[PDB]
């Protein structure tokens, strides 16, 4: 295989926490850059766009461990911790943060991995994890910032109910009962456009499907409303700077 | 080594780790046993007897956590969030719990981080539903509660049912009857208010019983000691001997 990879156009759709089990992680956020080694934790503010360069330690193994917080769970943390702590602008050091993982936490993380669909015990274990972190002040700010719902999210959340649907601005306009114009403007106010949001959401999904049981490219291509498997690989590659195959191989 | 201790009333939710003791709990006339190395979950407001057996004599038999006002107020909003929408319980401790316990002990006066350590621990115990429910129960505010606060304004002060009437600008009948609908009496509340302060003070400093007797508003030091032994089934002396 190969131990280095570089991936672009990575929007963080949901607050993500990374533990660099097996890899050293260089994150290019805007004109800034940020580095995560080895046994360590990374907090990624919802809604950042990045490039990343990942160097593996062991090539038999998957470069890091990932926690995506769905919107329910993110809402629960935020409220919880804003009662427990509180609200004593934001760039770089406030969005992407790292911290050293002592053996205590390492095993807390192991427990958090076990907890697929047990959100009770997961939000619990996370509150505690965060209680063990220095400069958790900015994590909790970061969670506040990540809770804010934008119209973009409203759109995305609809789209994402079925990505394979053949979505058009015209359709979405209709979903909001608002003029086609309005949608494009509301998005522009939030510095995006529909077809972009659609690209993103598809390519995200595409990527998450690869990393699974796995399906074939046609399947996945179909699953995200793309016609040609050959064609999909093209857009995917242009988007992440890698083909679906390279990517699966690196991660699965 | 071994001691038997009676009529122990819990004002604020309590957990045990039986680090260095095997603990046999009489709740009602059921008797419950926690072997060495066990967690124990104790509804606020309960009255029990315990028989405590130390393994090593140079340690305190156990670790006890008693929860204050802020803490359980926060738990409620918070665990309500995390769960959403059966008095004494015991359970086994793995290495994970065991360490968290340690860290709980080290959050001397850290609200935020203890609250947090706690929430997680709860979530790691089977049938915690019951433990969370026990925490619901303990959050509810009663009249007995309001009284104790007022009694606690100053334990040494000369409380009579008559003076309490004065203090709430209400009849003495109101007082005793609101308690009777809660199936308790003023002197039991006053008993345990004083016996609480007393038992706690014994282990805190090595201050004289005279001082303590002053502190809880008892005129005779002789009088105190006999109330104590009749309450807890051991004298002030043996009790300090055991736990310190």
């Amino acid at each position: 295989e190969k131990e280095l990879i570089k991936i672009n156009n990575v929007m963080i759709h949901k607050y993500t926490i990374l533990y660099t089990s097996n890899c050293i992680l260089d994150i290019s956020f805007g004109e800034d850059k940020i580095t995560c080694f080895n046994n360590r934790l990374v907090f990624l503010e919802r809604g950042v766009n990045i490039s990343v360069r990942i160097q593996k330690q062991k090539l038999t193994e998957k470069p890091y461990v990932a926690f995506r917080l769905n919107e329910n769970v993110l809402r629960h943390l935020k409220n919880t911790l804003m009662i427990i702590y509180g609200m004593s602008c934001r760039g770089v050091s406030r969005k992407i943060m790292t911290t050293e993982v002592d053996k205590m936490l390492l095993n807390v993380l192991r427990e958090m991995m076990g907890h697929h669909n047990d959100d009770s015990s997961f939000i619990s274990a996370l509150i505690y994890l965060i209680s063990k972190i220095k400069c958790n002040d900015k994590i909790i700010e970061s969670l506040y910032m990540s809770s804010i719902t934008f119209f973009t999210d409203k759109v995305r959340g609809v789209i994402e109910k079925d990505l394979s649907r053949k979505w058009t601005l015209a359709i979405i306009a209709d979903v909001f009962n608002v003029s086609e114009i309005t949608i494009r403007k509301r998005l522009e106010s939030e510095d995006t456009n529909f077809n972009q949001i659609l690209m993103q959401s598809r390519m995200s999904k595409a990527a998450l499907l690869l990393l699974e049981n796995s399906y074939q490219i046609s399947q996945i291509s179909n699953m995200i409303g793309i016609s040609s498997a050959s064609y999909f690989i093209r857009i995917f590659n242009k988007h992440f700077g890698v083909t679906p195959k390279q990517f699966f191989n690196y991660f699965k």
